[PDB]
């Protein structure tokens, strides 16, 4: 792909993130901590999932961003719509306002409703995002294996400004305890 000049300089919004979540100084990076992080409760937190927006909101335009998830077991990563819900249990499905991707149990899989399977020859260890706001598209990048094409949501209905959206999962495991980065440009 050649959307690399789109790039855009995403940060992490704090006052969205789940309550046991570690955000970097710079806003770059997230972990999930081991217990709650002493933070206030607001009604913008993602309550049930270790969920954090970016803070910037997009109503038009190409925009690329690029995130590392290496050795993590289990992720989601894309955009949303301003106005998802928080609170609660809920399914990633642009029918709720989300268009992502993620992995689960050594499978990677679109959050289409129901979820589409993706065919990945070589794990990523970094992943492009890229939107086009006025064809209704978002589409994710395999940079790992010369940023081959992972998926194409189409005809997509936005209904609003979108944000950055990532999940650094569960870590019940203990070997899902890396961060999500976003990557220079
Ligand atoms: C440490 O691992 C346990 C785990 O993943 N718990 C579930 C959860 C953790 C944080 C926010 C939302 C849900």
């Amino acid at each position: 792909h050649h959307h690399h000049h789109h790039m855009v300089h995403i940060t992490l919004d704090r006052n969205t993130a789940n309550s046991w979540l570690i955000i970097s100084k710079d806003r770059r990076q997230v972990r999930m901590g081991d217990t709650h992080q002493n933070v206030s409760d607001n009604k913008e937190r993602f309550s049930n999932y270790p969920m954090v927006l970016g803070a910037q909101r997009f109503s038009s335009g190409k925009m690329y961003w690029e995130v590392d998830v290496t050795q993590k077991e289990a992720w989601d990563l894309g955009v949303c719509r301003d106005s998802v819900q928080r609170k609660g249990q809920f399914s990633l499905s642009p029918e709720n306002g989300f268009w992502t991707i993620w992995l689960w149990q050594d499978s990677y899989e679109a959050g289409t409703s129901p979820q589409t399977t993706l065919h990945i020859q070589v794990p990523p260890c970094q992943i492009g995002i890229f939107v086009d706001y006025e064809a209704g598209v978002v589409s994710f990048y395999n940079i790992t294996d010369h940023g081959s094409l992972i998926y194409t949501f189409s005809e997509c209905v936005f209904a609003g400004p979108l944000r950055p959206f990532f999940n650094v999962g569960f870590n019940y495991s203990g070997g899902n305890a890396a961060p999500l980065k976003l990557c220079p440009l």
